[PDB]
């Protein structure tokens, strides 16, 4: 035997791991970076079949196709198809825990695939299967005869047929395994499934071949001057007639070349390597690679004989850069990296591990369209093509082990073990053999959240020693331990320290200075973008401008994991834990992304663009500072755009060039303004445009903006006398106010507007009544489960108070003709068997000219859990296409995820204004907002509001969105105050104390009015 | 203090009385004041104020109301924040409880005189007969702002008719960081834009 | 213990310190304190000064005082309070969170100052918050900060006692004076009270 149950047996049979090869067999189609003829790709129909256990499958299979197989698509995870349910678990291993056995049912899935070889292929040279990813241990077969085995899901296998294949038709037979000793190390937050999920491959090597090789590229200290080194290493025959000669080059020109014999210098007693050859070129001034301009050059690496005769050769792409830590920074080409980053998963809601080319593109784009520099491979090493595009678009790249052991108690059981030193070396070595020639990987980390062991420290060796050019992190074991080069925590807040025992999570600018600390600070993972989230972003980034050291950090994540269900009708929906059976689940923690699974943005992702700008500004009279934060680049693809506005109403506008040099400023002083007609708020709103489309954003693109509040002028001029004056009609259950064409109705026994008519049509369904709560947020659940409540959420802490059941209690309601208008005055009390949490008291009054102007005052027990919001709420009886507002927009925006919104008059269409996570909650709130018009009604004020056809009530009790159902009319919530909406992390109460509604005393007004 | 409205209504128990001012100058308006004066059957007088300050004009020093008293009292009892001077930046050693002392403690002599003898956190303050109640901060002493303004040194300073009273709604922090550079936080600035406050003001 | 050197004049600040001809007086005012103090136990820290900018002298002094008397660290806040003339970061008014960037010697953020790249000293302010008149605002956010950083281990209030002097009016009585009360220009007017304390030692 059961090697899968043995973590002494991580291989048998397996080839050495190596840099991508092709083995061209001609040097300009190496250059060109064109298919090699040596190359196949094995991918397309399969044969396959599930099984409950190893012992099952019947013998038959190793000789012979078995007729109840189904053909499928292969790579794909096995469960995406059906056979078996994925699950979704994130710490507490899907299996018993009880290393190194695993379940005796373990599906098992048999592929199988029957295909040709060329006779070619077979008289000389040899011929190799790659499998690019294997979940998660898996026998291999061919023609009937075994051939070997292999763990770590997440790197590629590679076994010579040489000797087992045959001319013409040829047949693969793979067993793999679910569940291995592999799984052990296999513990990442995500969904748990199997199988054949990224490419298979054959390749043909002569007998003498490059059987590795490493390019290095040092420099002068201003980097006008480099030299590559490549080392060349080869398997075969040896003989001294054979050269290396490896040409560099810029596009069509070869800048420099460098032909030698084998035989490396003398490394010790017994002599030197006889079977490597190291070649060095200079290069003057050279293209430097960065995110910014991720310059490449072609370094080809030719194998021959002196005499001419080529016999492979192998290529990459080569970005010239040096990345060191000096003096606490880390630096790249010298100057210090602000890294905008984020985790990203290998997910797609349809094919679920499995990557595609198009899927991966796509990201790309979005990230650099959104301003991030950087990713990390959360949390194993990625599908080879992801290299190769974070080369050639620009990202800084961080290559992480596949070795995640969360679930062990403690943590580090397993790498502080000896005995796994093994299993975990193969996981970080071969994943440095493969991926140590890609410019973009800048950053080695040993894997993730398990503890801190003696084997990291061992591991942490072995890169430092075979690969200086990069920095080694990870976080485990408190992310400042003798296994990081850099303090790389998870979720450390800015300003608050978490002092846990044992593995605290310091304030980050707290840390960095630390007694005796003196390492960069680069978070690993920070602002978990669960459901309604990123509240505090800002925080964030605002440090790392003003703390040299506080280097950036990795948003946590970028895309949701939620996979499609489909109906009885047939319709596609997005599912979470739990929704396939699998059960012990993590529910919707799946999900914590910028994007939704299919890629369409989350609100956060705006806010993210914005905080990560790469220009800032500031604003002195009439004269604008711009600086760029761009470290090798000049703004050669950039213009300012400016407009001043006043309430909405664009008044003058223009564009300037920008040229700023990197970290430079550029002055540009606006021209002299026309002093307003009308009163109001003058606004200035500033965009930077990239006027030329780019390799990854089109033309037009926005990358940067900023607004700043111009001249305002107070209106001081007085609303016209009217024609009228409101007649009141009493009754002991009603006050009625009728004005024209429009009536009032005030319940006395409730105290609230109970019904609004206009001309004679009714407006509410449902009277206009406080509200103090909000269909909680995943922040605000965090953890907290009906089975295992956690009393420290803030949900928790507000059903105990009993906010959600809380009852109004009238204590006053009156009624009193004045000289121009009817003033209606109540006063509520919420309370909680016997605690009166809560305290209303406004004033209605309806004038001659229709208004109705509404003032609220509310005192809060200071005792209570600080409430979600203060606002009134209402269910409308209308139903307008679209909705029309001067305040903060165009996307929702909340008091502590609000930056990247402007002020300004935004018109969308009501579906616009629900965010549809996927757990449903509150959402689509506008912060800031002075008027707001919806159908006939206009309400004017200064509040935030969302508005929608789903009750608070139903989003609280619905947990899918496709679930919810559209209601009567519309519900309008408009607050006079909200609570943050958190997500430092999302499950210990985030809300900065700044953004609790802990006042005691609030006051609001709104006018409600028709047109 | 230009007037913008100025009504009075009954009520069924109350006489209301409603104010809007605007202040200005040069032409512009900075800020604008929203009132109005509820006075009852029990003699208590109501009094909301709804302030409007101009985004763009620097952040003011206090929003409040004042008004020099005609007669003198011995001593001032008030429940908030004491028993010493307090400001918003400067009040984490004061103490919420009932306090009492006499008139001349609610001075302190700085040698330059100038704003002084706020205390903030206050729920109800009594002086003579008379009494206030909401949440706010006051100084209360013989002495009128213009007075401090103008004077620089402490022995100068004269006793003016009566007592000056300044109750503010909100009062901006008093730096200290250093005393050549504005030093106030932006936290205690009161650039808010729109600020309510609320009093009552009756008999004892 | 501070050494009788301060310069603040000149301009620029260190064109004496940094002026060999002068080292020997400022010698004579450093190693003479040090031969007459250095048997009392409450000095822990001896000082090269204050507001005399750097100059090479200070950094002269500093090693003849590491030499004769290692017992004890030596500080000195001239040429921007990291100089290589101190082992401990020891800045004046340098704030809580906000940085003031002046060129050449910036006042960082004390916080942000300690995890300057490469630094690795303990920061203790020679004198912060400016107790000049109403003030003191803010003081709270020192203290914090101190507590939560091991590295902030404080500060000296800047400063203890108003330099106030006594003037007697027509009729005999006593008054604070300050700057220009006694005929005396130019002069810095108020800015001679600082204190904690008033003159005779009655508490702020
Ligand atoms: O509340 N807990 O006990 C708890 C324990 C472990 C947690 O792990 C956290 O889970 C996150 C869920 O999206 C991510 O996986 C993150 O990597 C991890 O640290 C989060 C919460
Ligand atoms: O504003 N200035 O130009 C200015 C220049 C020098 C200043 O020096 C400051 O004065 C303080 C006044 O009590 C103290 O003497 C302090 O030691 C000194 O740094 C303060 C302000
Ligand atoms: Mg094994
Ligand atoms: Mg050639
Ligand atoms: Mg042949
Ligand atoms: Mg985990
Ligand atoms: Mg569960
Ligand atoms: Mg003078
Ligand atoms: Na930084
Ligand atoms: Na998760
Ligand atoms: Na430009
Ligand atoms: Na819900
Ligand atoms: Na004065
Ligand atoms: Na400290
Ligand atoms: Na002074």
């Amino acid at each position: 035997r059961r090697d899968w149950e043995n973590p002494g047996v991580t291989q048998l049979n397996r080839l050495a791991a190596h840099p991508p090869f092709a083995s061209w067999r001609n040097s300009e189609e190496a250059r060109t970076d064109r298919p090699s003829q040596q190359l196949r790709s094995l991918n397309g129909e399969w044969r396959f079949a599930w099984f409950p256990a190893p012992e099952a499958v019947p013998e038959s299979w190793l000789e012979c196709d078995l007729p109840e197989a189904d053909t499928v698509v292969v790579p794909s995870n096995w469960q995406m198809h059906g056979y078996d349910a994925p699950i979704y678990t994130n710490v507490t291993y899907p299996i018993t825990v009880n290393p190194p056995f695993v379940p005796t049912e373990n599906p098992t899935g048999c592929y199988s695939l029957t295909f040709n070889v060329d006779e070619s292929w077979l008289q000389e040279g040899q011929t190799r299967i790659i499998f690019d990813g294997v979940n998660s241990a898996f026998h291999l077969w061919c023609n009937g005869r075994w051939v070997g085995y292999g763990q770590d899901s997440r790197l590629p296998s590679e076994f010579d047929l040489s000797a087992f294949l045959r001319a013409g038709e040829n047949r693969l037979a793979v067993m793999v395994l679910r569940w291995s000793d592999g799984s052990y190390l296999e513990d990442q937050d995500m969904w748990r499934m199997s199988g054949i999920f990224r490419d298979v491959s054959l390749l043909h090597k002569p007998t003498t071949q490059i059987s590795d090789f490493h390019v290095a590229t040092r420099f002068n200290d201003d980097f006008s001057r480099a030299v590559l080194e490549a080392e060349v290493q080869m398997c075969g025959e040896l003989r001294d007639y054979l050269r290396v000669t490896v040409s560099l080059w810029q596009g069509e020109t070869q800048v420099a070349s460098g032909t030698a014999p084998f035989g490396g210098e003398i490394i010790d007693e017994r002599g030197g390597y006889a079977d490597r050859v190291t070649l060095r070129l200079n290069v003057e001034n050279p293209k430097l690679w960065s995110a910014e301009i991720p310059n490449l050059y072609r370094a080809v690496v030719e194998l021959h004989t002196a005499d001419g005769t080529l016999i492979e050769a192998e290529a990459c792409d080569v970005g010239f850069r040096e990345v060191r830590i000096e003096n606490g920074l880390l630096l790249l080409n010298g100057k210090p990296l602000l890294i905008r980053g984020v985790n990203r998963h290998e997910h797609h809601p349809l094919h679920g591990q499995v990557m595609d080319e198009q899927t991966m593109v796509q990201d790309i784009l979005l990230m650099k369209q959104n301003n991030f520099n950087a990713v990390r491979c959360s949390h194993y090493p990625n599908h080879p093509l992801w290299y190769t595009l974070c080369d050639r678009y620009g990202l800084y790249v961080v290559d992480e082990a596949n070795i995640e052991t969360h679930g062990m108690v403690p943590m580090n059981r397993l790498t502080d073990d000896p005995r796994w030193l093994p299993a975990m070396s193969e996981r970080v070595t071969r994943m440095v053999q493969r991926d140590r020639n890609h410019p973009s990987v800048i950053i080695w980390s040993l894997g993730n959240e398990s503890g801190h062991g003696a084997n990291h420290d061992a591991l942490y060796r072995w890169i430092k020693s075979v690969d200086p050019s990069r920095p080694v992190q990870y976080e485990g074991g408190g992310a400042d331990t003798t296994a990081t080069d850099i303090i790389c925590p998870m979720y450390a807040r800015v300003d608050e320290d978490q002092p846990f025992p044992a593995v605290p999570k310091w304030s980050i600018k707290k840390w960095l200075s630390l007694p005796g600390e003196t390492r960069p600070l680069i978070l690993c993972q920070y602002a978990h973008a669960m459901g309604n989230s990123l509240g505090g972003f800002a925080k964030y980034w605002q440090a790392f401008r003003q703390y040299p050291r506080l280097q950036g950090g990795f948003v946590w994540d970028w895309v949701d994991q939620s996979l499609i269900k489909y109906d009885e009708n047939g319709n596609p929906w997005s599912a979470y834990g739990g929704d396939f059976g699998d059960t012990p689940n993590d529910r919707q923690f799946c999900m914590n992304g910028l994007v939704f699974a299919d890629r369409t943005p989350h609100p956060a992702l705006t806010e993210a663009k914005h905080q990560q700008q790469f220009f800032q500004f500031r604003l002195s009279g009439q004269t604008i500072e711009v600086t760029s934060e761009y470290l090798f680049r000049h703004s050669d693809n950039e213009l300012l755009h400016w407009m001043v506005a006043l309430d909405g109403k664009p008044l003058a506008s223009g564009e300037v060039p920008l040229d700023v040099a990197p970290q430079g400023k550029q002055l540009i002083e606006l021209p002299e303004l026309p002093q307003p007609e009308s009163a109001g708020q003058l606004w200035l709103t500033v965009r930077v445009v990239q006027p030329n489309a780019t390799a990854w954003s089109e033309a037009g693109h926005i990358s940067a903006w900023q607004q700043w509040r111009l001249a305002e002028n107070l209106s001081v001029t007085l609303p016209a006398a009217s024609h009228a004056i409101p007649h009141l009609t009493t009754s002991e259950m009603d006050f009625c106010i009728e004005l024209g064409n429009k009536r009032w109705q005030f319940n006395r026994q409730s105290g609230f507007l109970s019904q609004m008519w206009i001309g004679d049509k009714k407006q509410l369904l449902t009277p206009l009544r406080d509200q103090f709560t909000r269909a909680p947020l995943d922040n605000d659940i965090g953890v907290s489960e009906a089975t295992r409540i956690d009393p420290n959420a803030w949900v928790e802490r507000w059903k105990a108070a009993g906010h959600y059941q809380a009852e109004a209690a009238l204590l006053q309601c009156t009624a009193d003709t004045l000289a121009d208008a009817v003033l209606i005055t109540t006063a509520h009390a919420w309370q909680h068997q016997g605690k009166t949490l809560f305290i209303s008291r406004k004033t209605y009054r309806i004038d001659g000219s229709g208004q109705m102007a509404i003032t609220v005052d509310v005192e809060v027990a200071s005792d209570t859990p600080h409430p979600a919001r203060i606002g009134l709420n209402c269910q409308l009886a209308q139903v307008a296409e679209r909705v029309n507002w001067l305040g903060l927009g165009p996307q929702e925006n909340y008091p502590d995820r609000l930056t990247a919104a402007c002020f300004d008059r935004w018109d969308l269409p009501l579906s616009d204004m629900y965010t549809p996570y996927v757990f449903p909650s509150e959402n689509g709130l506008r912060c800031g907002t002075r008027e707001l018009n919806y159908g006939p009604h206009q309400w004017r004020g200064d509040f935030q509001f969302n508005i929608s056809r789903y009750s608070q009530q139903q989003l609280m009790e619905t947990s899918h969105r496709h679930l919810l159902h559209a209601e009567e009319g519309t519900w309008l919530n408009i607050d006079g105050f909200h609570m943050g909406i958190g997500g430092d992390d999302s499950w210990s109460p985030s809300v900065s104390a700044e953004f609790q509604l802990s006042a005691g005393r609030y006051h609001y007004q709104l006018v409600w009015c028709q047109k």
